[PDB]
């Protein structure tokens, strides 16, 4: 009943009895895995979710069964009955911001997931309001460099009111310039939201690397438009440790990844608006969002500035292209003392989090198509690792785009 | 009907063929257990080998005539005499490339029309085995000219044991436990290498030491054979600007021999089938030498490139791996023997999905193990998305016969 999972490298087997208090369901059937695709798509019903939240909390801080967890559980189901919905404590709000990331099966860098700094905005207002919260959120995160992992958790979604949203996928962002012949000045996965930028009232910039302003959604309302302070904005210009020509490229990427369109889902409540941030795994920048061809696809310039022979696929001028890339971004960062993790460091430090998970929890969601980093796949530890995917709760969710 | 995206280029299509799943995967709607390597009665008989002769026919597009009518009674009044029944060789080679077709983790399979297939079904003993096996060494080795091929052995029946090749390739490398613990050859192929041992094999003391054959007819033990030497083509390992690379004193072998692996077809099982076609560079240059519970060369080259191995971050790992890469395509090339690189291969299965959706609505792929071990979303099947299923004729695991 339980999945035995191998380590080839190691030969090592453990079970996975986690998997069993999977709490929703993904795409995969036996007739047909579909592991690999991006998108995997009230009353006691919201009660059995809040309960068994309320068990992992009280599980946390082991005090199971003792007068405050049932006091409590009893509280909760007094709230759900009277209001159809209950409110966190800010214990149980910081304890499941934690549980989500802990939980999220695409993520490498949960061996940091007991560090989150928690800012609790729920009693936020208004999209002016929402601005303050997000400034200081990157001010704290960003911290000149040393960068600290950070979650906003704005209002709950509530019935009788519209959501908080943030329409920005990231908080920092670059504009894509959508062009008539087709192209795109800029980075191409921005397209769209820097359409809504323009339409809602954003005087555009023609450069590679504009940062973008944020679009705002109070409950009920129109997006607003926010400039962020240029100051506020830690960039990072990408110049190479021995190629000097790869500093004219005019590269550059942004300090702090900070994600703001996914929804946090804790016991049964909703945040559609809850941006988090921490640091970046380099690949993310060298190879996904510079080399990728539907993105910034630098790579083929870098390797004709290289001089290698790129009308022959054998001569692994892609790969060698992409790995000097990587290296300039890893370098850059370093230089400009911006918290970075390299592909090594960060999938060796996955494989002492899944140890810890199989000591604590019996198992660890983790889904390896994205474990996996983009170059250097075997080479990197979590390649030779079986994992098992599945879907626990706390969680962080996709969630439509409110447009 | 699941929605398959690309995104790299957004089209969008749908995989009807999954709907004809034959057997089980290993995933639930609980959990996905898409990357386990091991996805953990006549009537019986009967069933799959009625669908498999309905696909044959409807491929041919003798499709319900007369000849359809009267191989379906041929199988029916076969197995009622006997309990098995006896494929034609027109439908064993359809069966074969099927098999190979419908395989979800082969990259190479824009090929899978090109297929020499050796009837060994009257093979008798595992000297004729042996004999069978070196025509085929022979044949799809071609002088470096690689051509793909499989040969048949006897299937499986009951009361009789079966053929088997106990080694898990045709051409491998001996392992040899040493007395520091260590492993000097491959270590894949340690156990191996101890039941040659065992079976009176003389070991030698190399690191690429090419095993000798442990076949196995039915119901007697197996024997060992010695591969001659002239039949197994062998590639040094040079590098192109790197001239102490070649004093490293790597090398492989030509020609890759599968030939652990079950062939499934209407129902019939072939325990020993062993099938060749040619190498993928990163299989020898990353898989072979850099995994660390293989050769694990990658640091032995980054000090000799003088890298800096004592920080991650310099990414000598990720540059020591690609020349490696770089040396096997270019020693390959420089031998005359065929090899793909990973862009050109993805690139080939990328339209081999777009004429297998044209062909039968889809294709089964494993993501996991089509995307390269390398630079891998640098290769388009990286931004591809795949349905796996298991589709018959197959290719399957088997229980070794120890
Ligand atoms: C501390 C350093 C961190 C590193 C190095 C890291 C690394 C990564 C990487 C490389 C990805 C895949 C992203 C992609 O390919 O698009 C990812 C995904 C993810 N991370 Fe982390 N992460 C960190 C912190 C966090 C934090 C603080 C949270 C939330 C509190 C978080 C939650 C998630 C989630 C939910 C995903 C899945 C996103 C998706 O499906 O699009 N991570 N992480
Ligand atoms: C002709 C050139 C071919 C190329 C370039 C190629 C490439 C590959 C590669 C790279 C793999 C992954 C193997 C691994 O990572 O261990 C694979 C798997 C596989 N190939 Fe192909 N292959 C070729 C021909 C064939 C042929 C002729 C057959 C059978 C008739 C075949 C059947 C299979 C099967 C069944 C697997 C799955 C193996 C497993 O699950 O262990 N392939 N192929
Ligand atoms: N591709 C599309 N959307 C899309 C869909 C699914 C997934 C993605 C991938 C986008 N992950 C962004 C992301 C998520 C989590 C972590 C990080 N990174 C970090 N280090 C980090 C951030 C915070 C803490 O750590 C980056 C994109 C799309 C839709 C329409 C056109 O394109
Ligand atoms: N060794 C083990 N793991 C393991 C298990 C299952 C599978 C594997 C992966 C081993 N595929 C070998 C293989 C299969 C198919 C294709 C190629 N390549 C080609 N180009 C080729 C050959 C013929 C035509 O083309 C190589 C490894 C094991 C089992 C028990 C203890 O350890
Ligand atoms: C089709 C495939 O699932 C898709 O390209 C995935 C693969 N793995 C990934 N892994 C990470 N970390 N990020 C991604 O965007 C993707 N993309
Ligand atoms: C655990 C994981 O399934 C295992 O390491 C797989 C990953 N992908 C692979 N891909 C290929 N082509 N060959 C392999 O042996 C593997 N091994
Ligand atoms: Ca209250
Ligand atoms: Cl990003
Ligand atoms: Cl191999
Ligand atoms: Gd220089
Ligand atoms: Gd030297
Ligand atoms: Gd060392
Ligand atoms: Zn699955």
């Amino acid at each position: 009943k339980f999945p035995r999972v191998k380590n080839w490298e190691v030969g090592s087997i453990t079970y996975d009895t986690l998997s069993a208090q999977a709490q929703q369901d993904g795409p995969c059937t036996p007739r047909r895995c579909l592991g690999s695709l991006v998108f995997p798509r009230a009353p006691e019903q919201l009660l059995s979710q809040a309960r068994d939240f309320i068990n992992q909390y009280y599980s946390s801080i082991k005090r199971s069964g003792s007068q405050a967890h049932e006091q409590r559980l009893q509280e909760v189901e007094a709230e759900v009955a009277a209001t159809g919905t209950y409110q966190l404590r800010e214990s149980e709000l910081v304890f499941g911001a934690k549980q989500a990331w802990r939980n999220a099966p695409r993520c490498v860098g949960r061996i940091q997931w007991g560090k989150l700094q928690v800012f609790d905005a729920r009693d936020c207002r208004s999209a002016q309001e929402m601005f303050t919260y997000i400034c200081n959120h990157i001010k704290y995160a960003t911290n000149r460099g040393n960068l600290r992992s950070a979650i906003t958790v704005f209002p709950q979604r509530c019935p009788g009111r519209g959501d908080f949203r943030i329409w920005n996928s990231q908080l920092v962002r670059y504009a894509g310039y959508r062009q008539q012949d087709g192209s795109v000045r800029g980075d191409p996965a921005n397209v769209e939201i820097t359409e809504l930028c323009i339409q809602h009232g954003w005087t555009p910039g023609n450069g590679r690397f504009d940062v973008l302003p944020l679009l705002l959604q109070a409950p009920d309302e129109p997006p607003e438009l926010f400039l962020l302070p240029p100051e506020l904005v830690l960039e990072v210009p990408l110049e190479h440790p021995t190629l000097e020509w790869f500093a004219a490229l005019g590269l550059r990427w942004y300090a702090l990844p900070a994600v703001s369109n996914m929804l946090l889902e804790i016991g049964g409540l909703e945040f559609p608006a809850a941006p988090f941030s921490g640091w970046y795994m380099s690949t993310e920048i060298g190879t996904r969002n510079l080399c990728d061809p539907h993105r910034y696809n630098i790579l083929e310039d870098v390797a004709v500035c290289m001089d290698l022979d790129t009308r022959t696929t054998s001569s692994l001028w892609k790969d060698k292209a992409a790995v000097e890339i990587n290296v300039a971004v890893l370098h850059s960062y370093q230089l400009a003392k911006v918290t970075i993790v390299d592909h090594h460091a960060a999938t060796a430090s996955f494989m002492k989090h899944l140890e810890n998970e199989q000591k604590a929890r019996g198992g660890c969601p983790a889904d390896w198509a994205w474990i996996v980093p983009p170059i250097s796949g075997s080479l990197t530890p979590v390649f030779h690792q079986e994992m098992v995917n599945y879907f626990l709760s706390p969680a962080f969710r996709y969630q439509p785009d409110p447009w």
